[PDB]
C-alpha cells in the first residue's frame, strides 16, 4: 500500500498550495467566525512541519 501512497505524495506540492489559497479565504470569514475555522488551518500546517523532519525518506 506504501507504495501506493508514495505516487500519492505527488498532491503533497499541490495540497501545500491548496491551504494557501484557504487561507485567504480567511477574509471571507466573520469576526468572531474566522477565529475557528480559519485560524485552524495554521494548526493542520504547524504539525505539518514537524512531518517533513520525520518523514526523513523512510521506507519509500
Amino acid at each position: 500500500i506504501g507504495t501506493t501512497l508514495v505516487a500519492l505524495s505527488s498532491f503533497t506540492p499541490v495540497l501545500v498550495i491548496l491551504l494557501g489559497v484557504v487561507g485567504l479565504s480567511a477574509l471571507t470569514g466573520y469576526l468572531d467566525y474566522v477565529l475557528l475555522p480559519a485560524l485552524a488551518i495554521f494548526i493542520g500546517l504547524t504539525i505539518y512541519a514537524i512531518q517533513r523532519k520525520r518523514q526523513a525518506d523512510a521506507s519509500s
